[PDB]
């Protein structure tokens, strides 16, 4: 409910500028509009399956505790545990994640918003394609998380079956590969969450600024959001390189184990670790 409201906010903000623009005569700025509410109900159903499969991480993971700790393994089930830990607190800083992003989103359309209604149809134009382009850099990343969430299964399903097939020692190396993916994909939110943050502040700057009358303030203030967005998709674009150059090595590390060779495919998962732990700054 309460983020079900969220959705229905910011679409509601954006179709209303639209509404005012075409009454307005403004069709490039109503066409921006209708694209920006396009690209966030985009958005929102992306989110959603990246919830159903950190469901199934979560699942898989717990699975492999309960049967460590009954079938006698007990350091893999507290490995097990501790990385279930880890994958929830990895899940949690991710909702914090969304949400400030969210109100980036409703701090700009603001912006959009009052600019638009006040006479700045240059500085309205400016803010809702900064909008969209916070937009479509959120489902970029939440497109980047799907495939790092379904490597995460892949190894966790590595681990799991060579529990049950009395490779413990496969199992353990399997489980702490996807441990330090989770740890990694927790070190790369805290670093957006700092980023996030900073925009939020950039953004509250352009609000204030245009309500008082500092135009040039706003515009800067603005500008600065925009380009720190893609700023920042420029290093998620890295990022899937890095992800790219370790999934390839933990394919090597899936048909070694379903060949039944479970020496090369203990080699594969050590050399995505070491390049696992090496991402996000350690």
């Amino acid at each position: 409910a309460p983020e079900e409201e969220r959705i229905k906010y910011v679409i509601t903000v954006v179709e209303q500028i639209a509404k005012d623009a075409h009454r307005n005569g403004q069709e490039e700025l109503a066409k921006l509009a209708e694209r920006t509410a396009e690209e966030a109900k985009k958005a929102t159903e992306r989110g959603e399956e990246e919830t159903l499969r950190i469901v199934y991480v979560i699942v898989v993971v717990l699975q492999i505790a309960l049967e460590a700790h009954r079938n006698g393994q007990e350091e893999l089930a507290k490995l097990a545990l501790r990385t279930a830990e880890e994958a929830i607190k990895a899940t949690e800083r991710g909702e914090e994640e969304t949400l400030r992003i969210v109100y980036v989103i409703v701090v700009v359309l603001q912006i959009a918003l009052e600019a638009h209604r006040n006479g700045q149809e240059e500085l309205a134009k400016l803010a809702l394609r900064t909008a969209e382009e916070a937009i479509k850099a959120t489902e970029r990343g939440e497109e980047e998380t799907l495939r790092i969430v379904y490597v995460i299964v892949v190894v966790l399903q590595i681990a799991l079956e060579a529990h049950r097939n009395g490779q413990e020692e496969l199992a353990k190396l399997a489980l702490r590969t996807a441990e330090e993916a989770i740890k990694a994909t927790e070190r790369g939110e805290e670093e957006t969450l700092r980023i996030v943050y900073v925009i939020v502040v950039v953004l509250q700057i352009a609000l204030e600024a245009h309500r008082n009358g500092q135009e040039e303030l706003a515009k800067l203030a603005l500008r600065t959001a925009e380009e720190a967005i893609k700023a920042t998709e420029r290093g998620e674009e890295e990022t899937e390189r890095i992800v790219y150059d370790i999934v390839v090595v933990l394919q090597e590390a899936l048909e070694a184990h379903r060949n039944g060779e479970e020496e090369r495919a203990k080699k594969a998962l050590d050399e995505a670790r070491r390049r696992i732990e090496a991402t996000e700054r350690g």
